[PDB]
């Protein structure tokens, strides 16, 4: 089924738009944020957005954006940390992860890391 990823820090939907802009929106009943989780490899997934038909992507530089295709910036690990949250991280660029501010904006990749609220996510039906 879809998933809706909702952030810890903040309580915010990650949210992915038609034109590839990602930020994140507190409304459970706005479109843009029923995801596709697949599983790629064992514990890598990609992130669809339903609507948007794009795919989740971190950049070289720690920007996160939506693409129509899907490249080897597209998968995350997947893991569920201790405390039953799930984290995302970029199989690319392995130390960066996927994470939302509390203003609802995006984080960069490169300022995130372990033991911060911002990289921790719980999937929804």
């Amino acid at each position: 089924d879809p998933k809706r990823l909702y952030c810890k820090n903040g309580g915010f939907f990650l949210r992915i738009h038609p034109d590839g802009r990602v930020d994140g929106v507190r409304e459970k009943s706005d479109p843009h944020i029923k995801l596709q989780l697949q599983a790629e490899e064992r514990g890598v997934v990609s992130i669809k957005g339903v609507s948007a038909n794009r795919y989740l992507a971190m950049k070289e530089d720690g920007r996160l954006l939506a693409s129509k295709s899907v490249t080897d910036e597209c998968f995350f690990f997947e893991r569920l940390e201790s405390n039953n949250y799930n984290t995302y991280r970029s199989r690319k660029y392995t130390s960066w992860y996927v994470a939302l501010k509390r203003t609802g904006q995006y984080k960069l990749g490169s300022k995130t890391g372990p033991g911060q609220k911002a990289i921790l996510f719980l999937p929804m039906s």
